[PDB]
């Protein structure tokens, strides 16, 4: 069934989701940051990227930002620059530089009237996760079902503690990543196909990475599988909790078959690996700790015995409860 299921998580996923009032003002925003970027370049360009640009945006969301540019212009006096002009119009927050990486992290703001905790991060010319957003901006359009799995996902494990890659879990990112490979290797019928591995797909090259996939969208077939959300959720759940086996095997978008192991990657941290579909050096769940994968794993089990427990009535709810 998961009739009740289902309507319980598009109840969830209405109140979770960024309401259309924050996304204007998160828009606002950036168009404010724009005027002072033009201020210091006039040929540079501020993308959005991540979770708002994709629609995979909880309430209370956080931007990301990119600044893009010319390759041959250094990107930390221009980041130097941009910051100045920030600090004197009214935004407050830091300046850093790890490695070659210059980075601006925006904390409040103070006149322009976008929140007193506004926070925001700036990148330069950090190309490939405009891509990585492409990848699951084109997933989202592909599939209505995606966007409230994700949410509630994500929820999810922010309720359970298990969303804290600083604290020896794992990323947002991360669980999008296992969604997708999830709705993509996993569920039988697919409910996505493999858009970097499709016959269209065109070889597109960015900083040393392939970030090429099929992008024509509106010559894909709908999917073949009629699940409705909450059994989606249920599958998923069950996948990590009794299935997946994450001491020998990585979540891959680079096997027809979604098949690999740690070995062939050279993968012995590594407790918990998800092999970035672009960045296929980065393992997304390199923050998971032994402990961490424990929680994780104890989590993915307990929301799969609460969906298929037998007291009635299920108590849905304590799927969203503080551990
Ligand atoms: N977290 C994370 N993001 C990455 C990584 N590599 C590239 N990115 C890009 O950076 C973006 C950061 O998004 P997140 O902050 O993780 O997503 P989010 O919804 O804002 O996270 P929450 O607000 O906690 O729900 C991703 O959408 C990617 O496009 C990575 O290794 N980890
Ligand atoms: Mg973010």
């Amino acid at each position: 069934s998961h009739k009740e299921f289902t309507k319980f998580c598009y109840e969830v996923y209405n109140e979770i989701k960024i309401s259309d009032k924050e996304f204007k003002e998160k828009r606002a925003a950036l168009d404010t940051l724009r005027l002072c970027l033009k201020r210091i370049s006039p040929d540079a360009e501020l993308v959005a990227f991540g979770s708002l640009e994709s629609g995979l945006a909880l309430k209370n969301s956080d931007m990301d930002l990119c600044v893009l540019m010319d390759s041959r212009v250094q990107s930390d006096t221009i980041a130097l620059q941009f910051y100045e002009e920030l600090i004197a119009e009214g935004f407050e927050g830091k300046f850093l530089q790890r490695a070659r990486i210059p980075i601006i992290k925006l904390t409040s703001d103070t006149k322009n009237g976008f929140g007193a905790s506004f926070q925001c991060d700036i990148g330069f010319n950090n190309r490939l996760a405009i891509h990585n957003t492409l990848l699951l901006s084109s997933y989202t359009k592909l599939d209505a079902r995606l966007k409230p799995m994700v949410l509630l996902v994500k929820h999810w494990a922010k309720r359970k503690q298990i969303n804290s890659p600083y604290f020896g879990t794992l990323s947002s990112y991360g669980y999008v990543l296992m969604v997708l490979y999830y709705l993509i290797h996993v569920i039988k019928p697919p409910v996505f196909p493999n858009l970097l591995l499709s016959p269209l797909k065109q070889e597109k090259i960015v900083d040393g990475f392939d970030v090429g996939f099929d992008d024509k969208l509106e010559d894909i077939p709908p999917s073949q599988n009629y699940s409705s959300l909450g059994s989606l959720l249920h599958g998923f759940f069950r996948f990590y909790a009794y299935k997946f086996e994450p001491r020998e095997k990585v979540v891959t978008f680079r096997r027809p078959d979604g098949y690999l192991t740690k070995q062939e990657k050279g993968w012995t941290r590594y407790i918990l690996a998800i092999e970035d579909p672009f960045e296929i050096s980065h393992n997304v769940g390199r923050t998971v700790s032994s402990s961490g994968l424990y929680r994780i794993r104890g989590e993915f089990m307990a929301a799969s015995r609460l969906l298929n427990s037998r007291s009635y009535p299920i108590p849905y709810d304590s799927l969203f409860e503080e551990a």
